[PDB]
């Protein structure tokens, strides 16, 4: 009972896997650790993300999620908000929460359907600049289009006709929103990721404190979320092992096609290395849902050591989006 196909498709990838393997003995070894002191994910930070009414919260974790890909580049992207510099995915949450508060109609589907190039330039504005600034001006225009054209300008619409089924929101978003379509191929098999989709039922979950639109009964059935910290993370903690020209390539910071078969191996093994580690734990008294073992491993990757490798460098396409 498989229903979006993650475990089934990026299996496939695992068992043949050349560049990427998950190591078992370190999958035990961290199992042991994490159950002996019984490690929780951090809660759904309430500091940095924005709060407010039922409808413009659904529709705030919507957007957060749309554009929640790809923050790596020099010079760095940095953001200043209340008195702190941020990086990575709080500086794409802090960007948002300071325009929403400087009065941004970010939650409003006709701002968001005609957002310009210069709307988001100075939303994200800081150091640097948020990589792939244009594509993100098209995912927002996008994003307030469909909720207007089919939802009434309300996400709330799409999460109430899921009827409390987080697999069955994953499919209503890809459906309606084509920037959420994450799927590759792998020696002529399709992959399916949706890594975006499913954070965003997580997020709404937690946002929610799992209830009214953040109720779900099937949480258990989400996967990790394919990113690039989590693999790091997985890699740091012995769980990942890269052969050779993958590791000199991650070493060197050398970019990687999205859809090439390193790119869906250190993807596909990232789901796997969660499943594994999940199961390891559940088998050891710890049961944790596979997107708690994502959160608990994402927290880890915001304190790795100096000289960890680095993570893998894939500039996020939408081709078929243009």
């Amino acid at each position: 009972g498989d229903r979006l196909g993650v475990l089934t498709t990026t299996r496939r990838v695992v068992e043949q896997a050349q560049a990427v393997w998950i190591d078992h003995d370190a999958v035990a070894q961290i199992a042991e650790a994490f159950a002996a002191r019984q490690v929780t994910p951090p809660t759904w930070n309430r500091e940095l993300h924005w709060s407010d009414g039922r409808e413009a919260l659904a529709n705030y974790i919507l957007v957060l999620d749309a554009v929640n890909f790809c923050f790596w580049g020099e010079p760095r992207w940095r953001i200043e908000y209340a008195g702190a510099v941020y990086d990575g995915y709080w500086a794409l949450a802090a960007s948002l929460k300071r325009a929403l508060e400087q009065g941004v109609p970010l939650t409003d589907a006709s701002y968001l359907a005609e957002i310009t190039r210069d709307d988001v330039a100075t939303i994200f504005a800081g150091e640097g600049e948020i990589p792939l600034l244009d594509e993100r001006a098209r995912i927002l225009r996008e994003t307030g289009s469909v909720l207007a054209e089919r939802f009434a300008g309300r996400f709330s619409d799409a999460i109430a006709a899921a009827g409390r089924s987080a697999v069955a929101l994953v499919d209503i978003v890809t459906n309606a929103f084509p920037s959420f379509r994450d799927v590759a191929t792998y020696r002529g098999e399709q992959v399916r990721f949706y890594k975006r989709a499913q954070i965003l039922v997580s997020d709404l979950y937690g946002a929610f404190d799992g209830s009214d639109l953040g109720a779900f009964d099937d949480l258990g059935e989400l996967t990790a979320f394919a990113d690039y910290k989590v693999p790091q993370v997985l890699h740091h903690l012995g769980i990942l092992r890269y052969a050779p020209a993958l590791h000199d390539r991650l070493a060197r910071r050398e970019e990687i096609p999205a859809g090439s078969p390193e790119e869906v191996e250190i993807r596909a093994a990232t789901i796997w290395g969660v499943e594994e580690l999940r199961r390891a734990l559940a088998s050891r008294g710890h049961a944790l849902d596979a997107y708690q073992v994502d959160w608990l491993l994402w927290d880890e990757g915001q304190r790795l050591p100096a000289g960890t490798l680095p993570y893998h460098r894939t500039r996020t396409i939408f081709y078929l989006e243009h």
